[PDB]
């Protein structure tokens, strides 16, 4: 049990130590927490790779980003001008929310960690509770820190007393003997959520967490954002309205234009693998072009 | 405790031994790596499927070519990948299990059948780590596939009574499958297809529906089909000349796949019982090629 | 929690040793107790020549549902379309025969039959169900001439309704999945050599999914004038021999009886005489049973 | 949880210890079924105690409980002259159905146990089921025994399409083990296991459980005679007065059920007491006497 | 006050001691009939029951009354007299502790409750408003309750309801006596205020007929709290004459100008 918690921690070693340096001592608790712990490098996507968020985009930006890092231009505007201790991201499946969080743990490069569903859930007894202490002293370490909590429905609202008391102890370590610092700073711990069913998230989760974005589906031009921006490798070169494709994907989300020129992209493909499947070796290295075909 | 994970752990070693040929594994990752079979195993292909052609060269050349062999579709970059998922629905007996059984044969991208019983585990907080673990070993399998089948059932519409497990084990699914890590940091997203097959798709969970965006009905076999079905379940039968499959594929018209299977499995076994019936007045030696069939019986 | 397994383990071996011996294996904690539900042959008292009335049938079982699926070597030639049918459902109005079809089954076949109970599958825990669902099934396969037994299927795999339950539902797609799925044949073709035996009577409930599992559907109807009589002979092969007794008139007077009530009413003619003779004999000492009796009326 | 196991064990136990002589291990569900096997000497009522119904009371006697217990006497039969599978009472209520099964219970000796709803029902998945395999073969390791379920129509029922589907399996469950395939022995003589179930309604009850209650015994409203009866037993305490009779109280009453001429003699029997108290307020200390009248109190 | 499951424990935060009732018929009044009936009819068969050991069991107390209960001060109030006097160990049941979110969960309770009462040997269950039993699961629990009532003993099940042919057939069998316990509709009513007046007297007593007449239909509560702040209306008042007498200082001084609507 030693031996594998040994290699647990030299994981969580190396791990915090490609965060940090874009040293620390940590108990076996949040040696593995840390292991869920986004190096910044890690994600391909930053803000300028999404498309019809624009508005909520700037939303994160001056309310999450800003009041989080660099919080000293903060102090001549006081304390309610500061970032809030919680936010969530609610929507419909697909719009581009767990995309939003992924900018968010690239661009905004503050220790940012997802936590898993397994994370918290323990097979012993008591440790399923221990590991809520480690995440939170990881986070106050990591000063800057982001928790996040995608599908947040494991601290959703069988009980499982168990289950419960993780979920009681997330509450009261959310605000807290800790989350009201003498040194007047909450300890820039944004715990970002997001889910799809904003409904069943009970009462607490919704007093706790202040901003609630809406992702809605992109109307009737972020369709065009989303088309241009997912189609920036494709040679569309002879003839593709653009404006056509937009106006055609009346109610899809973000995934489903996404899996649509995914299906567009393919045609070209697809009929020129099978029209010169007779040479022997096939390498297909420019020949074909998008015109049409979603 | 470590007596019964030892041997597990030699079990799925021996598997994986056994498929990988032409690996660190934890207490979870093993439990499900029993689950990892070889094509030398599962005997059907897509030679055999008859009918639904129209979904065989589009699981082709959209989900096994873009997944496995990806070298080709390298120069439109991440747009190209395979497939997050595929969702295979019909009504029973249409042909999605036997679809599911030709990828697992005939595409060489170390399928993974995942059980019902194996996400489903005692312990609290193992469901959870049991799917952690089958996309860590899809990952580690790197072109792997993800069969769940009757995936309406551990998937499918979540609610407010639902027991606790279930709910986590959807957000940890849904987590690991589109989630922050599920593409690499170049940018090419972890080469794992979740093929799934079900009859009720008004039941499974449209954010997992979200997740797949191949979806393919598994139609009722009709008139053109069904030619094509008795053709290969009737291979191995013997048929009496003046057998006419035209009548039979004419006749069957509201039946399925396995309809069509049952049918053909009870003409073929009445000749075998005339001669059962006839030999009767004699001692019972090994068979023989004398019993053909009477006529096309329907 | 430890001395429940060791006795589980225990007397599973024991029942697996006492139907190898009527004529080992390393089974786990789920299928341990699976292995309680193997039946023996010599428990059964009941055979093909027991039944009466349905003898269409019996004949069909024999023919294309217990020769196909044990002793096999006679169908090597046709193929895998010669197997055994993967599923047999046996429906019907209430006391018909179709638990003494399944009866007959289990003694004259000889294909380690094993009577699963609802409550074996329906267990406590979250995965139990599943654990011993997919249990059924390794065993079954251990033991490849199985024939499994559900009595009363319709109220273990109902018709999956949309919100009915979660472990409920997930036992059913276990079931439908570990019936003919992914890993459901062989490497080379064999399809397992498993046939479950269903009792239902509620037909239009077992669900469509189901249904497609079981291709050899056969109703058990009520007894006919034939049948009737035939089974009134096969009741009465206990009672005296008879001091003019008719039974062709009571082969008619039960007008749309099913099994069940010919048996009962066989009974009840049969208990008047003795309680004929036990009124008598209360003015004596001492019952002390001889062959006084007869047999002539019941109504 | 040990503990609350191991206190139920040994209440269980002590309930064996004084039932059996006027030992067994079993599972925890058979535990819990332990505790309503009741001792004869338990109950007050017996044969004589039920007036009115007579021809009910001797066939139960006579081909359910001679049958049952006493099978040396009915040997040469074989399995045909066995006990019947199971009993149905139904009539309206309070005409003395459960006072009858009471009766059965106490003039019986046959390990009368009295199954509540509230054992079968459970609040965990599967749990039921189990309990109802443990009074199926609890009554087993009891042979001579009688399972008593008190308004059957409200355990069992025409099990609805749409029903709970946990009340439902149960009520299958039943049906396996009442009259299955391991419902008899390998010699061939039936379990000798008798189910009497008293129940208001009989068109509610089942169509596949009543088959398995072949005797079927009504007790209707009581008549003239049956009337008669049931005040003279029901007035075995009261002292009469020289000055009334029987006969018109008998007649009077012509709708009221047995319980209602039970409520009815209580009045007339608390009337003279009444008086009595209701004249010594300021009468001394009332500690005890016998000055009763009886007089006719409608 | 003994050992327990967690059923009957669960059962037992309704459960109260006959002594920590309030007052019994001492505190209600309004009827003499009904309560003179009642009470030589249970608090006898159960107060001083040597007196009726040679009865035989048959002129013991009766297994539950029901009340017709025009609806006042929930429809009745007479069972905590009846607990209260014959220190029964009044054992209370609500339809929100009988309602169920588990399966095969109010049987547990009704088994509890009935179960538990035998321990306490003397005990009035009581349901208000009953109808919970009349009548897919209330069907079991109604069987069940028809079962522990006399399906195999000082117990009394006091039932409220007001609707007696919305009760279940088999339910009147088992419930023999039905006290109607109508509105007060007599003059009756003015010892009610009687009663109710005996909290706190105002300045003068006004006319009687003046606060009797103008609850000629209300129910009891509706007297009682209608007398609860018409006699502290003018309190009010007299609160108001503390804030505005410089700072509110306690006094003793009523103050009635006239307790109506
Ligand atoms: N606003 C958007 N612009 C561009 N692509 C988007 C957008 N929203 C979603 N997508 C596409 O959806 C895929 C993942 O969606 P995701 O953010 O997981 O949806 P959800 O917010 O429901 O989790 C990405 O590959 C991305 O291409
Ligand atoms: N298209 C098909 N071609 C040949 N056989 C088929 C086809 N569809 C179904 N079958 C028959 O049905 C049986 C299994 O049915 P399956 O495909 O599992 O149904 P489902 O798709 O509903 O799971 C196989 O033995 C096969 O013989
Ligand atoms: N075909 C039959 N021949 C003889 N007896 C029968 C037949 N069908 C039903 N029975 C009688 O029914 C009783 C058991 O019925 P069972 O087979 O359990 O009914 P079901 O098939 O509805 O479960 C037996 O005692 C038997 O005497
Ligand atoms: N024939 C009878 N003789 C004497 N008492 C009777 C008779 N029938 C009913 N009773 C009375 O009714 C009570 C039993 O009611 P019962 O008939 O068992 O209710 P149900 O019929 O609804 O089960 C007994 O306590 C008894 O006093
Ligand atoms: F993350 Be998505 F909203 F399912
Ligand atoms: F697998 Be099939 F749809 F029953
Ligand atoms: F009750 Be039988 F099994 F139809
Ligand atoms: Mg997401
Ligand atoms: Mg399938
Ligand atoms: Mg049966
Ligand atoms: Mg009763």
């Amino acid at each position: 049990e030693k031996n594998e918690r040994t290699r647990i921690k030299a994981q969580e070693n190396l791990r915090r130590i490609r965060r940090k340096q874009i040293d620390l001592v940590l108990n076996e608790y949040e040696n593995q927490v840390a292991l869920e712990v986004v190096a910044p490098e890690d994600i391909p996507v930053g803000f300028n790779d999404i498309g019809g968020l624009d508005d909520i985009i700037e939303e994160l930006k001056e309310t999450i980003i800003y009041p989080l890092t660099m919080p000293h231009l903060y102090k001549h505007g006081g304390a309610l001008l500061a970032a809030p201790s919680g936010v969530l991201l609610y929507g419909p499946p697909g719009c581009g929310k767990t995309m939003l969080a992924k900018a968010v743990a690239h661009e905004s490069g503050a220790s940012f960690i997802n936590l898993h569903i397994s994370t918290l859930t323990e097979k012993w007894y008591g440790d399923s509770n221990k590991i809520v202490r480690a995440v939170f002293s990881l986070a106050k370490k990591l000063q800057p820190s982001i928790i996040f909590i995608d599908e947040i429905d494991a601290v959703l609202g069988g009980e499982h007393e168990a289950s419960g008391m993780v979920k009681a102890e997330f509450m009261t370590l959310w605000d807290g003997l800790t989350s009201t610092n003498a040194s007047g700073v909450p300890n820039r711990i944004v715990v970002l959520g997001a889910t799809n069913r904003i409904n069943d998230i009970d009462e607490a989760i919704l007093r706790r967490m202040p901003k609630q974005f809406p992702v809605p589906l992109p109307g009737l031009e972020q369709r065009r954002r989303i088309l241009e921006l997912v189609l920036r490798g494709t040679k569309r070169d002879p003839d593709f309205d653009l404006d056509y494709i937009a106006r055609v994907t009346a109610g899809m989300s973000g995934s489903d234009i996404k899996e649509t020129c995914r299906d567009a992209a393919m045609a070209p493909m697809r009929e020129y693998i099978r029209q010169h499947r007779a040479s022997g070796k096939p390498l297909s290295e420019i020949n074909p072009d998008d015109v049409r075909g979603i």
